[PDB]
């Protein structure tokens, strides 16, 4: 029953605006975790469980997209203290965050780029049918299963319910905002999604994000500092639309020209993680 005697902690991942996270296993049958640490007072949103209890967002939007659905982190168990939570994830090893990778490997090859959006299409599409949207899609929220080739979606304490109405609270990451967040301070969650997807595969592509101030975001002007087929600069700049209505729908990013015959995650591991 108690959190010392049903997990070892190992040594802090890393830290930062959404807390403490360490690396961990659970004692009963040594299956490897990730044990969040979040102080009450910090915690950006609240969420209502459905008996009542007042837990962190995250726990209420880890609840709904789980499943055996691969591409999401799984919320194995979470622990209220009386001044933080602690969430037990999953915790694929060996692991690499995206953002890690393309610093290592600089701009990736469009066979694997391909592959990890596709895979991070799949996972976003799976939130949004479980009522759920992450508002923090980027390379550090990405993390690689670098033996099986999957790539699952962490981090959804940014995250909201998916309604259709205005969104006019943000506290995901500035530089893949999207231009109506950045000028109204408001955004419609799939169509701010579809933008942040867009800053994604340009930083796939480009090894690096391709706007730092607010100013190139509004301007919303592309430039490639490397060299990217015209069919992923075509749908980069679709998904990079300044009107929200001009951006793709999911259907259409995964009916692109560029995204078709994509390999399968084994294959990705096989080829390129291997
Ligand atoms: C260590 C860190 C934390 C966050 C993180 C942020 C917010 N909330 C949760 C986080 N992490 C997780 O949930 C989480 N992290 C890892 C992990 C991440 C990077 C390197 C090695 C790892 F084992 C593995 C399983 C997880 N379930 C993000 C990044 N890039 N790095």
């Amino acid at each position: 029953e108690p959190l010392e005697s049903q997990y070892q902690v190992g040594p802090l991942l890393g830290s930062g605006g959404f807390g403490s996270v360490y690396s961990g296993i659970r004692v009963s049958d040594n299956l490897p975790v990730a044990i969040k640490h979040v102080e009450k007072d910090r915690i950006s949103d609240w969420g209502e469980l459905p008996n009542g209890t007042r837990v962190p967002m995250e726990v209420v939007l880890l609840k709904k997209v789980s499943s055996g659905f691969s591409g999401v982190i799984r919320l194995l168990d979470w622990f209220e203290r009386p001044d933080s939570f602690v969430l037990i994830l999953e915790r694929p090893e060996p692991v690499q965050d995206l953002f890690d990778f393309i610093t290592e490997r600089g701009a990736l090859q469009e066979e694997l780029a391909r592959s990890f959006f596709w895979q991070v299409l799949e996972a976003v599409r799976h939130c949004h049918n479980c009522g759920v949207l992450h508002r923090d899609i980027k390379d550090e929220n990405i993390l690689i299963d670098l033996n099986r080739g999957e790539l699952k979606l962490i981090d959804f304490g940014s995250g909201a319910l998916l309604k259709d109405t205005v969104y006019t609270d943000f506290d995901g990451t500035r530089v893949y905002s999207p231009p109506e967040w950045i000028r109204y301070h408001r955004y419609h969650g799939r169509s701010a999604a579809v933008w942040s997807l867009g800053i994604l595969l340009y930083d796939m592509v480009c090894g690096d994000i391709p706007f730092e101030h607010d100013e190139e975001i509004i301007r919303g002007q592309v430039f490639f500092r490397q060299r990217v087929s015209s069919e992923c600069q075509h749908l980069i700049r679709w998904c990079l639309a300044l009107r929200p209505s001009d951006r793709p729908t999911f259907e259409e990013i995964q009916n692109h020209p560029w995204m078709q015959d994509v390999l399968l995650p084994q294959e990705t591991a096989e080829i390129h993680l291997h």
